């Protein structure tokens, strides 16, 4: 039940010059990806894995939200949760999927920049639909990290990143938690949108100095909240609440991640039929449960890299990846 995608990254400017050859091969009619093990394009081995899509180094941004973002965005405009989650091992191309870059030389304004993510093309195009159609309604977003199991808000500008966020069980409804403290702040228009994004660039930078390799080991757990008002042509309001959990994860390759390593354990309880999964015994699996077996529709998307030297961890990606599509929530 849960959605899998795999997304290989084209190969940069230091592997064109030194002329690499790609040890991956996509088939997207067949949702399809294969690998090169053994070695030698004259002959050679393969593993070969399906999941529910493949994209190959020739995806652009624009591809991978027509065909998994938008479809998974009407839901929540419906009023359900959904949750897609980011995996793969770092430089894979994570942060550029969820998030996005900016085109070099200010060729672009955010919104029409082609380097745009999930969360910018996301939170632009809520304000798109909605406003169209007679629909009051309001946007809140949160940006929730974690490092070393502490948990900090990189969006509260008066607050700096010293100050690790509290976590409690939330007493009404079960298997949900609080965070103490969460600053969730409304997005009153698209042109508010970018700003709220630079000022969390900007915090992860201090985040970064302060903490060790904190792109790379972090979790983030970017939060968008649409409270509705829908009133149709005739008269019948729909007052609807939907939640979409944007997560780009830690870099899975391999000093220790609990969440990384219980989001694991918790992926084969649930594929394997156990009773106990451990979702309390992390940080991120408690905040993200009904995400993992619960009510929430779930996409995992996992990046790989074309690369000979990425093998191992491309092989670790794929085989982690596919697992996942043995979960079944709601
Ligand atoms: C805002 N920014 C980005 O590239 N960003 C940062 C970013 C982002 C930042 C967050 F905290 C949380 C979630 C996010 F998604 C996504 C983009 C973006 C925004 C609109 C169009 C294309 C890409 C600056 C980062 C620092 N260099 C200049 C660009
Ligand atoms: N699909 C892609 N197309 C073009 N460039 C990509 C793609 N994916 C990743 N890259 C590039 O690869 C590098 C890895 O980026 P990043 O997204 O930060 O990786 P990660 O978050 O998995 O650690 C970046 O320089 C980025 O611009
Ligand atoms: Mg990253």
């Amino acid at each position: 039940n849960i959605q899998v995608v795999v997304r290989c990254r084209p190969f940069n400017l230091a592997e064109r010059k030194a002329s690499a050859h790609s040890i991956v091969e996509c088939d997207p009619v067949r949702k399809e990806v294969s690998v090169r093990t053994g070695g030698l394009a004259d002959k050679s081995s393969r593993k070969t894995y399906t999941f529910d899509m493949v994209f190959g180094a020739s995806t652009k941004q624009i591809d991978v939200y027509r065909s998994v973002v938008c479809p998974i965005l009407d839901e929540v405009i419906m009023g359900y949760n959904c949750t897609i989650f980011a995996y793969g091992q770092t430089g894979t191309g994570k942060t550029f999927t969820m998030e996005g870059e900016r085109s070099p030389n200010e060729e672009y304004t955010w919104e029409e920049d082609p380097l745009a993510g999930i969360i910018p093309r996301t939170l632009h195009q809520i304000f798109e639909k909605l406003t169209d159609n007679g629909t009051e309604f309001s946007v809140k977003v949160s940006l929730l990290e974690i490092y070393n199991e502490e948990l900090f808000d990189l969006l509260n500008p008066s607050s700096d990143v010293s100050e690790r966020l509290q976590m409690f069980d939330d007493p009404r409804n079960k298997r949900g938690v609080i965070i103490k403290g969460l600053e969730e702040i409304t997005v009153h228009n698209k042109d508010e949108v970018y700003q709220i994004l630079e000022k969390g660039a900007a915090k992860r930078t201090t985040a970064a100095t302060l903490m060790n390799a904190y792109s790379s080991r972090s979790h983030s757990v970017f939060s968008v909240t649409i409270h509705m008002k829908e009133t149709t042509i005739d008269g019948e309001e729909l007052v609807k609440i939907g939640k979409l959990n944007l997560v780009d994860l830690a870099g899975s390759e391999n000093n220790i991640n609990q969440s990384l390593l219980t989001l694991g354990r918790v992926i084969t309880a649930l594929v394997e039929r156990t009773p106990h999964v451990p979702y309390r015994e992390s940080k991120l699996t408690r905040i993200l449960q009904d995400s993992l077996g619960g009510r929430t529709r779930t996409s995992i998307i996992a990046t790989i890299s074309p690369a000979s030297l990425n093998l191992e961890e491309t092989l670790s990606t794929l085989e982690y990846a596919h697992r996942a599509k043995n979960i079944l929530n709601k």
